[PDB]
């Protein structure tokens, strides 16, 4: 069986090897598509992010400064890549390195020190004691004061204009110089040098006075003289020493000024990142017109956009409020207390202004400052004070301190400048700048509003002012004195731009990454919502309970474990089949086209005839079409593995999966192919069928409702879902490198089911001659039983013809001869071999040739003949020799390699019948060969048949008469399934033949009675059988031939041929055909309405016809409506959300860090009592919540695996501080989405307790940062391997704790210190000192944290932050209440509900809605441009030799025909138009009761035909292919349908008709939407639905198609009957056909039927009148076509080939009707191929044509044997030298005598009849075919 399959695959591949265009594109398309895919992939490189930790935020509950820093420091969430110390369980503040906090702590230290410092009082009492004992110590540079008992040189000396010394008589040029020198040298130790210098130029007389100053000792030795003041001086030294140590131990103000100087001091001062680095180091560690000007500059400042967006609303925004209930007035009080806690800086400018002169004069002129300066520099101070300062801290120096302590002027500037004066400049400048900046903040942001409508109006009014902060709206009952209803409910209404969208609560589809973009997702921490939430909760708790703050709250994001952004890979691997199988769509279309093409010309059936079963053909198609699929899959695997697209999977498994999918899809192709019967129809519809087969996978990918065995239910029945599921498994296991085995099994089962379905569809869709025993019997059929009984025998070399009526068999008989259907209880001896006993050996030697030619197109003759010889089953040399021998004599040695498609039809038939004889088949059966063949080639095919008749048993079953007679030597006639007669032609004629016929011809002018009487005189048996123009025919019986008068009458007619008016004569033998029959204007309007009456019938009768013209658009608009009713409006941002967990399944965790049970224990208890984890209060408030408080109150640990020893040895080499496990971080070349924990990071299962829809994990002392990162992956990987499409595991928890108490004593001491300070140091009760001191006290009080909780919120959940903040604040309030009856009653809820959108936002959402409705528009335009496809395809249907030309012969005025067609097109278009108007008029989309929708949509839809249908007509003029425009027109309409350019598109689409329709519809829809949204809440504008913008342009563009219709009519104008092909509409009936043609003829309607019912009776067809035309046979169709010409009876008629392979006993009425038409008196014209029609109907005359152009007489004679043949030959050769033996066989021969004179031949044969024993003899003339063969 191998050679059969080999040759079968050979021809299968040669169908494609000879095309060179389909195979090339088939190979190129997948390569090009996947190269484009790879280019797209490489255009999007994967993004990799490290495992990054997030800095913790702060909130006003903690303190103003921490969250101010959080706003300014970390507004980007920079992903520190390592655990921030804030994320540690214990330490939270994260702000040691912040020097601003250091400055504030130093200020607090200074306040607490000055609370208990008495240095100033010591100075005052020292000065008082000095004044009341010494009374004179004002010893400045000029003069020295000393008024006492003169303990140490008590005297005075003044540096004045003259030398004055009150110790003696100074007596003074020299005096002034000495005084000036002393004043210049007035220093601690310069007095002695000045005295020495003076004494150098003076005498010792002034020396004695110089002796007095020596005891002065620069006012140092004097203090030692008084013992009472010594203790006070020592106390002063100690006090100033410790004060200086404290002042120099801050090291913060100096560091900040040093760091701020150099940025604006360099000459270049170029802008760079240095300023940002310095600012960050100041705020964190290493890792009116002026106000507008500064804000604009900050906005334009680089790297400041995010901080500006975070800050601007904070300090410029304003809030709103509710009816001013006194309790809510207290809420204002608390909130604006919290806000004014930051407002300390407003009064610092006033403090500077009020105390600058005082502090200036105090340290410049007061005696206390002078005493301090004097004590700061002394020998005793050098010994004691300097040593104390040096040992206290690393201060600058004692001399350095004395420099900037209390000077009088600038000493030197060139050397070094460091003085108190420059610092005082800089402090003044800094406070001026601070005041200028702080005058930009509107801290008066409390605006009560009573009504909600005015509330919202003022909200938009402030928003348009570019300043709007959040807005709080309570739900108070009445303005009553009762504070709160114990359950607080409010909505924080804030604008859209600053609050996250409230439409969706989750991310939607799962997406890797922490989702922590600083600007795009932090909208709850930079938009300020969460700050308002926390502040309002703190104020409410203060109102209801009384505790001051007792709580701080921090925000911390959930750390994320080193993801990777491979979104493209995931999204493509979720949908690889689409763009991978586009190429396979092309391939399956090609395969189905090939299969239906070979099914068209019935190649499969003929192949089955030659002895092959359908199974081998199916297997060959399988292999030959799988091989290209296999190579395509190999190329795909190569481009995937080497393309860096799907690594981590072996090429072998993907190749195997692709091969399996190819097998399944090829079996699906085989299934879907056998249901179709047209080539291009199948080729076009294969892609649509595959789309319909594939879409359910896309539908089911999202529903995920088919987890169970229903998945197998839709997998076995449907192929692409299983492959998509295997693709899903590949995507899941792609990174970490139901199951694939299940997918493979489902694919195999689906393939088997498809094969079974394909097999089922294929399976369900007297007269007897004496037989000479000398000649061998080749086919001896005896006892044939069929459900008919007959028997017949055939000879080895005898030609045989089989005749009948096509109804009594001859399709069962040849089928029995072949393998179509075995006989029932019968047998047939073929070459002595039984067909039932032998079913193999008989097939290879059985030739056959059916009606349809077997010719593989795109192939030459050599491959056809070689393939057939191979299929017959011979060797190589044998088939080569047979091929050469057949080619030598067939007549194909010229066209050795010519294309069979280029061969003529007659040559094609000759080649087919030649193929029927190749291989030396001993038996061959033909079946009406040479039907549509050239008459010239008839003789060539006859020559081939007579040459191949040497022992071959040729069988003919033809409907032709002449061929069966002249060729066939024995024929059989069968009646009603019974063999009526059989025998040779002459023998059968001998007893059942009609009388001999003789024909005479004329030149009207010849008497007929004269010749009739003359002939009747000689013989009385002559009878006239016919009388037609210029012709005459007489018949004489064979019985009593009367040879005497016979030859005599020939003698007179030869002698008197020219004597009478006759011209010549002829002989026509009794034709076998009759033997076979015997044995077995008002007219214009009438035509216009006639066309419409014609066309209404197609719609009225085609119930099962092309009804998809209505159903399909309706369904395709239904699907568009369903799609539009599901998509989100995009304008429903407002919503009414609560803030519970609001999540399906989750559980949090509580970490009681620092278990010192100070105040944290109470808060923890409040989280685990009867009130519960949420906001419930003895009732279920959240309607999703459904409390269902079921769960044990005792902690239960989850079961543990056998890894307890692993935990035991984790303590070794991994301490308590780290508890990690190694993680598989992505490599440089190797990567994955999870990170795999080899063991279990955070292995010990934390304690569990189920309370309410959650089981909180009581963590304690665990490394939470590591534990969360580990367990998150440890759970997500497990929940993703099964691919449940799982959401995030945990959405957030929180860790408690207590801040370190290393700071200064609590605010209870700071406030008392402030109170003690203010009453001292010139206490004032003004509006500046009191307010500033109170603000400073509040600022100090607002910087402590006795405890602080930290909310570990997961940012993936959009509303997690606010919800968890609300939960913890509820816990805080429940814990703070004292001696309450029950904490379950209380609780707080905080709705989020944004404002209404503004003008720009409303316009944007309207545009988005338009973008969404684009798809609805494209679907509608698809349906409305798809509807005219039916009209156009019917136009081509009637155009292809059916009605166009045929109506063109009839007077129809072609101008009005197209107008009538257009009128019908409009009249039919309304129904789909009305249905598509009604389809969405029941709903409330795109149309309403308003007059702004219906007039502009219904009219547009109705009149769209006016534009679409005229343009379709020119697309059908030159279109020589039927029923394929239905696809190409739809495709081109789709391709058409799918700021200068936008403005010019109005004129660009003005001449166009299709594209503008959808655009204008969208303009109308968007205009209506914009009008409704604007008029809902804004001013009124005139709707423009029917205005000149879109509607008038649409009307003009559509109405411009009248020109297109006129152009189509002009193109049509520019370019009896019966054509060769039948011209009948395939669904109407013949009765209505003749009615239509009669009505077009001109007969009035009152008598059209009487005419039609006449014409049908002229052609019979009583049983086929009012029936379906498509069920008619060829004979009935030809009969109807012939009647179509004779319906009106034109004076001249044209008829073409009346008989085309039609059954007998029916065509006789055809000749009768033709003769009736001829004899009625109307001239006719006829042309055909069969000369029988011409000689039977056509009347130079045929007899005259065959007389001179034709050959001579032809005689046949039979003698009873072989030896008797020689005497006949000798006698006829001697008597007649001119004779030709054309045919000769044993016992019968043919002679051709080219002599016109015939009388002597009859005389010779009659004279000596007895001697040579003549029994049967007859003479005839050459047929009309002979003369045309000669010509
Ligand atoms: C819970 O578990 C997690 C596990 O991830 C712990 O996280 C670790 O935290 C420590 C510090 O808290 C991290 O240590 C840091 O390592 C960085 C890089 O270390 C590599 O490079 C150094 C130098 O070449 C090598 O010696 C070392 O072996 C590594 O190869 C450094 O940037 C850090 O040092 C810098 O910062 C500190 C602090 O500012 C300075 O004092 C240093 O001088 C230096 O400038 C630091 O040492 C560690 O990488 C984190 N991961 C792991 C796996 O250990 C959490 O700490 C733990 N929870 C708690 C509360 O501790
Ligand atoms: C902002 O939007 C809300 C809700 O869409 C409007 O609230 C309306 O209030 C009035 C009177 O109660 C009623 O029309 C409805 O109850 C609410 N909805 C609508 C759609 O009207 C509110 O009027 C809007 N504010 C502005 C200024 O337009
Ligand atoms: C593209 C697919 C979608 C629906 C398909 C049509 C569905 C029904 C018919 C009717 C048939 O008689 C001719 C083909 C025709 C017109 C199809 C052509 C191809 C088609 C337009
Ligand atoms: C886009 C695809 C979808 C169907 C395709 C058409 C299918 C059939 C034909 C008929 C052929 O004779 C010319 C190409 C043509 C017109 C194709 C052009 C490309 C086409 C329109
Ligand atoms: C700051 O440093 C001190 C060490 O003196 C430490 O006790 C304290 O916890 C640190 N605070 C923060 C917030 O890191
Ligand atoms: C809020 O208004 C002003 C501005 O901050 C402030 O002085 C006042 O004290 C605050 N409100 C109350 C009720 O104290
Ligand atoms: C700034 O203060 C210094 C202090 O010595 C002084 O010299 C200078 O004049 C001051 N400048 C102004 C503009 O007041």
């Amino acid at each position: 069986c191998w050679p059969q399959l080999r040759l079968l695959l050979w021809k299968n591949l040669t169908f494609r090897r000879r095309q060179t265009c389909q195979l090339l594109l088939e190979v190129a398309w997948p390569l090009f598509i996947f190269l484009i895919l790879i280019s797209v992939r490489l255009s999007y490189p994967p993004y990799e992010q490290h495992e990054c930790h997030f800095p913790n935020k702060a909130m006003p509950s903690a303190g103003t400064l921490p969250w101010v820093q959080g706003i300014i420091c970390n507004a980007n969430n920079p992903c520190f890549r390592y655990p921030t110390p804030g994320e540690a369980p214990g330490v939270v503040g994260n702000f040691n390195k912040s020097i601003v906090a250091r400055l504030f702590s130093d200020a607090r230290r200074l306040l607490l020190y000055s609370q208990k410092d008495t240095s100033m009082k010591d100075m005052r009492k020292v000065l008082r004691t000095l004044q009341q004992i010494k009374k004179s110590s004002s010893n400045l540079k000029l003069q020295d004061f000393l008024v006492d008992n003169e303990t140490f040189s008590g005297f005075l000396y003044h540096n004045l204009s003259l030398p004055k010394s009150t110790v003696d008589k100074m007596l003074r040029s020299k005096s002034e110089e000495m005084i000036q020198l002393g004043d210049q040298e007035v220093s601690e130790l310069c007095g002695l040098p000045r005295e020495k210098l003076a004494a150098a130029e003076r005498v010792l007389r002034s020396n004695m006075d110089i002796l007095k100053p020596i005891l002065r000792t620069l006012n140092s030795t004097s203090p030692f003289p008084s013992k009472e003041l010594a203790e006070a001086t020592k106390t002063l030294l100690h006090s100033l020493g410790t004060l200086a140590q404290e002042l120099f131990s801050m090291r913060s103000w100096s560091d900040m000024r040093q760091e701020v100087m150099f940025l604006t001091n360099v000459n270049s001062s170029s802008s760079s990142t240095q300023i940002y680095q310095a600012v960050s180091r100041i705020v964190c560690g290493h890792p009116t017109p002026y106000c507008n000007d500064l804000m604009k500059n900050l906005e334009s400042s680089p790297l400041s956009r995010i901080i500006w967006k975070a800050l601007k609303p904070l300090l410029v925004g304003k809030i709103l409020y509710t009816p001013d209930t006194p309790a809510t007035r207290q809420v204002m009080a608390e909130v604006n207390k919290t806000f004014q806690e930051l407002a300390v800086f407003h009064d610092l400018e006033g403090m500077w202004e009020e105390l600058s002169p005082k502090i200036w004069t105090f340290m410049e002129n007061s005696q206390e400052m002078d005493l301090v300066r004097m004590l700061l520099d002394s020998r005793d101070n050098d010994h004691f004070w300097e040593q104390q300062l040096d040992g206290l801290d690393w201060t600058a120096q004692d001399i350095v301190a004395f420099l900037a302590k209390h000077p009088e002027d600038v000493q030197s500037s060139n050397g070094s400048v460091y003085t108190w004066r420059e610092a005082f400049n800089e402090t003044n400048q800094a406070i001026r700048t601070i005041s200028r900046f702080m005058e930009c903040v509107n801290l008066n942001k409390l605006e009560p509003i009573a009504t909600e409508v005015w509330l919202i109006n003022k909200s938009m009014e402030l928003l348009d002012e570019r300043k709007f902060w959040a807005g709080i709206v309570f739900t108070g009952i009445t303005p009553g004195s009762i504070e709160l209803p114990h359950h607080v409910k409010y909505k924080i209404r804030m604008d859209i731009d600053n609050v996250e969208r409230t439409n969706k609560i989750k991310d939607g589809y799962w997406d890797p990454g922490p989702r922590a973009d600083p600007f795009e997702d932090m909208r709850y921490v930079w938009g300020g919502f969460a700050y308002l939430q926390d502040v309002v909760e703190q104020a409410i708790i203060r109102v209801l309970t009384g505790t001051e703050k007792k709580t701080g709250v921090y925000m911390q994001q959930m750390p994320y474990p080193c993801y990777v952004d491979d979104i493209f890979l995931r999204v493509m691997s979720r949908s690889m089949p689409l763009f991978m199988t586009l190429a396979w769509i092309y391939s399956v279309a090609v395969i189905i086209k090939g299969i239906v093409y070979e099914k068209e010309a019935r190649l499969k059936e003929t192949m089955r005839i030659m002895g092959l079963d359908n199974s081998i053909l199916w297997f060959s198609w399988f292999i030959s079409s799988l091989i290209p699929l296999l190579v395509s899959a190999g190329l795909l695997v190569v481009i995937l593995k080497l393309g860096n697209l799907l690594p981590y999977s072996d090429p072998s498994v993907v190749f195997v999966f692709l091969s399996v999918f190819a097998v399944v899809t090829i079996l699906q192709c085989f299934l879907i192919s056998t249901l179709f019967s047209r080539a291009n129809l199948a080729a076009a519809c294969g892609g649509i069928i595959y789309f319909t087969l594939y879409l359910p996978y896309v539908l089911c990918v999202a529903w995920q409702d088919y987890v169970g065995f229903t998945l197998k239910i839709f997998a076995s029945l449907l192929s692409p879902v299983a492959f998509g599921f295997g693709c899903e498994y590949f995507a899941l296991f792609e990174e970490q490198g139901f199951n694939l085995t299940t997918s493979v099994s489902m694919m195999l089962f689906d393939t088997f089911l498809y094969g079974v379905m394909t097999w089922y569809i294929e399976a369900v869709f007297i007269c007897m001659e004496e037989e000479p025993t000398h000649l061998k019997l080749g086919v001896s059929i005896q006892n044939l039983v069929k459900v008919d009984g007959l028997a017949l025998n055939f000879y080895e070399g005898q030609i045989t013809s089989f005749l009948g009526h096509n109804g009594a068999g001859k399709t069962t008989t040849m089928s029995i001869l072949t393998g179509l259907f075995p006989p029932t209880s019968g047998t047939a001896y073929i070459l002595g071999k039984d067909i039932r006993s032998e079913m193999s050996t008989i097939r290879q030697n059985l030739g056959v040739c059916p009606q349809h030619n077997v010719l593989f197109d795109m192939l030459t003759v050599e491959e056809h003949i070689w393939f057939y010889a191979r299929l017959k089953g011979l060797s190589e040399k044998h088939v080569k020799a047979e091929m050469e021998q057949m080619a030598l004599d067939v007549g194909l040695s010229s066209k050795l390699k010519s294309k069979t498609s280029q061969l003529s039809g007659g040559m094609q038939r000759k080649l087919s019948v030649a193929l029927a004889f190749v291989g030396g088949s001993k038996v061959v059966i033909l079946d009406e060969p040479t039907a549509g063949v050239d008459p010239y080639s008839r003789r060539g095919i006859w020559e081939l048949l007579l040459k191949y008749r040497q022992g071959r048993t040729i069988i003919l079953s033809t409907h032709h008469m002449d061929e069966a007679d002249v060729l066939g030597d024995r024929i059989a006639i069968i009646s009603h399934g019974k063999l009526c007669c059989v025998g040779s032609s002459l023998f059968l004629k001998n007893q059942l033949g009609t009388g001999y016929y003789l024909t005479l011809v004329k030149k009207l002018t010849i008497d007929v009675s004269a010749i009739s009487n003359l002939i009747r005189k000689h013989v009385s048996e002559a009878r006239l059988v016919e009388d037609i123009g210029h012709e005459l025919t007489y018949v004489l019986p064979y019985e009593a031939a009367k040879e005497g008068a016979f030859v005599e009458l020939f003698h007179e007619i030869d002698d008197r041929l020219s004597d009478l008016g006759i011209s010549s004569y002829g002989i026509s033998e009794t034709t076998l055909e009759e033997i076979f029959l015997k044995v077995a204007w008002k007219l214009t309007q009438q035509q216009f309405v006639a066309l419409l009456w014609k066309r209404l019938l197609i719609a009225r009768r085609s119930r099962k016809g092309f009804f998809a013209q209505i159903v399909l658009p309706a369904v395709f608009v239904c699907i568009a409506l369903v799609f539009s009713l599901i998509v989100p409006p995009f304008g429903k941002y407002p919503s009414l959300e609560l803030q519970p967990w609001m999540y399906n399944e989750q559980y949090t965790f509580v970490s009681n860090d620092a278990p010192e049970d100070t105040g944290t224990l109470e808060l923890l208890n409040a989280l685990t009592k009867d009130p519960g984890f949420g906001t419930r209060c003895m009732e279920g408030n959240p309607i999703p919540d459904t409390p269902c408080q079921a769960g044990e109150e005792e902690w239960t640990t989850a079961p543990v695996p056998q890894t307890i020893m692993d935990l035991f040895q984790n303590g070794n080499w991994t301490m308590q501080n780290p508890s990690p496990a190694c993680q598989c971080s992505s490599d440089k070349i190797k990567k994955m989405l999870p990170v795999c924990p080899p063991g279990a990071g955070g292995l010990p299962p934390p304690q569990r307790k189920q309370n309410t829809a959650d089981i909180l994990q009581d963590l304690t002392g665990r490394n939470i940062s590591d534990y969360l990162v580990k367990t998150y992956v440890q759970i997500i990987a497990k929940s993703l391997k099964n691919k449940i499409w799982v959401n995030e595991f945990r959405y957030g928890g929180f860790s408690l704790g207590v801040s370190n108490t290393q700071a200064l004593p609590p605010s209870q001491e700071v406030n008392d210190a402030i109170k003690q300070m203010k009453k001292h140091l010139k206490l004032a009760k003004d509006s500046s000192a009191d307010r500033f001191l109170n603000s400073l006290g509040r600022f100090m009080t607002g910087l402590d944290t006795k405890n602080n909780v930290k909310v570990w919120f997961n940012n993936k959940g959009w509303h997690a932050i606010s919800s968890f903040l609300n939960v913890i604040n509820n816990a805080i309030l429940r814990a703070n209440l004292q001696k309450g009856e029950n904490p379950s009653h209380y609780g707080i809820t905080a709705f989020n509900h944004p404002l209404n959108l503004t003008k720009q936002q409303l316009s944007e959402v309207a545009l988005m809605t338009t973008s969404v409705d684009v798809l609805v528009s494209i679907c509608v335009i698809f349906a409305m441009s798809f509807v005219p496809a039916s009209f156009v395809v019917f136009l081509i249907q009637e155009r292809v030799s059916k009605a166009k030309h045929l109506q063109f012969i009839s007077g129809v005025k072609p101008v009005i025909y197209w107008l009538s067609n257009f009128v019908w097109d409009m009249c039919n278009y309304v129904v789909p138009a009305t249905l598509v108007i009604i389809i969405f008029i029941c709903f409330q989309q795109k149309s309403y009761v308003s007059s702004t929708n219906l007039p502009v949509l219904a009219l547009l839809l109705l009149l769209y035909g006016w534009s679409i249908t005229p343009l379709m007509y020119p697309a059908s003029f030159v279109f020589k292919i039927p029923s394929t425009a239905y696809v190409v027109l739809t495709s081109v309409n789709l391709f058409i349908g799918i700021i200068n350019d936008i403005l010019k598109s109005v004129f660009l689409i003005f001449p166009h008709f299709c594209l503008g329709r959808g655009l204008i519809d969208m303009v109308k829809n968007q205009a209506m939407a914009d009008a409704l949204e604007r008029f809902g809440e804004n001013r009124f504008v005139s709707p423009l639905s029917w205005d000149l913008v879109g509607r008038n342009l649409f009307a003009m563009a559509v109405e411009g198609v009248v020109f297109f219709l006129i152009t189509v009519l002009i193109q049509y104008r520019f370019f009896g009957y019966c054509p060769q092909f039948d011209a009948i509409t395939e669904l109407l009936t013949g009765r209505e056909h003749v009615e239509f043609f009669a009505l077009l003829r001109g007969v009035p309607e009152k008598e059209v039927g009487k005419v039609g019912e006449w014409a049908i009776r002229k052609l019979g067809l009583v049983k086929y009148g009012e029936k379906y035309a498509g069920n008619y046979s060829g004979g009935n169709k030809r009969k109807l076509s012939t009647a179509m010409a004779l319906i009106g009876g034109p004076p001249v008629v044209f008829l073409d080939e009346p008989t085309t392979g039609m059954d007998p006993k029916a065509r006789r009425f055809l000749w009768n009707c033709a003769l009736s038409v001829v004899k009625e008196g109307r001239s006719v014209v006829l042309t055909s191929h069969s000369m029988e029609e011409c000689e039977a109907l056509c009347t130079g005359s045929v007899q005259h044509l065959k007389n001179r152009f034709g050959d001579g007489y032809t005689i046949v004679v039979r003698i009873a044997s072989n030896p008797d043949l020689k005497p006949v030959q000798d006698f006829f050769g001697l008597a007649f030298p001119g004779s030709v033996l054309k045919e000769k066989h044993r016992n019968m021969l043919q002679y051709q005598l080219p002599s016109s004179s015939l009388a002597r031949i009859f005389s010779i044969l009659s004279q000596s009849k007895k001697r040579l024993h003549i029994e049967d003899y007859s003479v005839s003339q050459t047929t009309l075919d002979q003369v045309f063969v000669n010509f």
